[PDB]
C-alpha cells in the first residue's frame, strides 16, 4: 500500500531517551520509515525550546493534503543545519524512536510510504 494508517504515541520532549534517528539526512529518513513500519516511532509536538533539546538531523511529519477515517495524511521531511529535504505542508511534529516512554496522547496519521 502507498499509505498506512498509524497511531503515533505523542511524547514529552524531556521524556525522550533517544533524541534522533542518526547522523545523516538519508539515515534519519531511513530509520524513521523503519520505526514507523515496526511501530517503534514516537511524535514530539514542536513548540519554543523543543528542537534544540533533540538531535539533528530532524525528521518531521508534515500534512500532505487537506483526513481519511480520522487519519491526517502526512509525509516525511528531514532538516539539517536549516536545510529541509522534501517539501510539504504544516508540521504535526518531530519523529523520534519510541523505547517505552509513556505518551500524553496519540496522533492518527495516514503515512505516505
Amino acid at each position: 500500500k502507498t499509505h498506512v494508517q498509524l497511531s503515533l504515541p505523542v511524547l514529552q520532549v524531556r521524556d525522550v531517551l533517544v533524541r534522533g534517528f542518526g547522523d545523516s539526512v538519508e539515515e534519519v529518513l531511513s530509520e524513521a520509515r523503519q520505526h514507523l513500519k515496526d511501530g517503534t516511532c514516537g511524535l514530539v509536538e514542536v513548540e519554543k525550546g523543543v528542537l534544540p533539546q533533540l538531535e539533528q538531523p530532524y525528521v518531521f511529519i508534515k500534512r500532505s493534503d487537506a483526513a481519511p477515517h480520522g487519519h491526517v495524511m502526512v509525509e516525511l521531511v528531514a532538516e539539517l543545519e536549516g536545510i529541509q529535504y522534501g517539501r510539504s505542508g504544516e508540521t504535526l511534529g518531530v519523529l523520534v524512536p519510541h523505547v517505552g516512554e509513556i505518551p500524553v496522547a496519540y496522533r492518527k496519521v495516514l503515512l505516505r510510504k
